[PDB]
């Protein structure tokens, strides 16, 4: 099955799932200077204090935080989006190294992970429905960079150890999303695809220019997680991450001069 080996890895996706190659992949490089200021841009709209946290899932590529998507709860909103989108799951992608892991770069700088908070269109109805729509999902990717201590991400860490193995999940309740934003809420956006099988061409990229830290502690327990499931052989989950793709026939649109 797909995963980031060699075996089995980004390189390899294509043949089972041709869209690999397709018009509109993500991740990309970011050109800042040839990303354009387009002053028709709302600013974003992120309502995150009714969230509803539900679980933490380990599933065998990386690890999810879940959200009770049944109601307008976690929404966002302005920005380049028309609609409202609801926040079903938040994951990571990182390195095995402080100077990877992050899936979109900037001036192909690659930072040390980054943060998928992955929300879709309510206008679909169901998430099923929206992955096979040109406007389905909006994804807002915030990029980690190490230095100081995150303070809203320690709960997410002191939790990886009960999860550590594949398809484990924890209870995992009451945890703020908002703990995890930078400051300011420039970005840059285009559109995309998931960065994952089934790689379908459904979302709205929208990256925030500002990375938040995260000490070199925090990102060593996400290192400690488990591809395998338990009693197979130790996989340690590393460089989970895909290799930026031909940006084509695509603007990066900025949010900021
Ligand atoms: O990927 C899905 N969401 C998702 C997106 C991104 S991302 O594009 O934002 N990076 C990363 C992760 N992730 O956990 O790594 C994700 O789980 N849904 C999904 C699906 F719709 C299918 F039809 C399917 F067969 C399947 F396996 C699926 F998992
Ligand atoms: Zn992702």
């Amino acid at each position: 099955h797909w995963g980031y080996g060699k075996h089995n890895g980004p390189e390899h996706w294509h043949k089972d799932f041709p869209i690999a190659k397709g018009e509109r992949q993500s991740p990309v490089d970011i050109d800042t200077h040839t990303a354009k200021y387009d002053p028709s841009l709302k600013p974003l709209s992120v309502s995150y204090d009714q969230a509803t946290s539900l679980r933490i899932l380990n599933n065998g590529h990386a690890f999810n935080v879940e959200f009770d998507d049944s109601q307008d709860k976690a929404v966002l909103k302005g920005g380049p989006l028309d609609g409202t989108y609801r926040l079903i799951q938040f994951h990571f992608h990182w390195g095995s190294l402080d100077g990877q892991g992050s899936e979109h770069t900037v001036d192909k700088k690659k930072y040390a992970a980054e943060l998928h908070l992955v929300h879709w269109n309510t206008k679909y109805g169901d998430f099923g429905k929206a992955v096979q729509q040109p406007d389905g999902l909006a994804v807002l990717g915030i990029f980690l960079k190490v230095g100081s201590a995150k303070p809203g991400l320690q709960k997410v860490v002191d939790v990886l150890d009960s999860i550590k193995t594949k398809g484990k999940s924890a209870d995992f309740t009451n945890f703020d999303p908002r703990g995890l934003l930078p400051e300011s809420l420039d970005y840059w956006t285009y559109p995309g695809s998931l960065t994952t099988p089934p790689l379908l061409e459904c979302v709205t990229w929208i990256v925030l220019k500002e990375p938040i830290s995260v000490s070199s502690e925090q990102v060593l327990k996400f290192r400690k997680l488990n591809f395998n499931g338990e009693g197979e052989p130790e996989e340690l989950m590393v460089d989970n991450w895909r290799p930026a793709q031909p940006l084509k026939n695509r603007q990066i649109k900025a949010s900021f001069k």
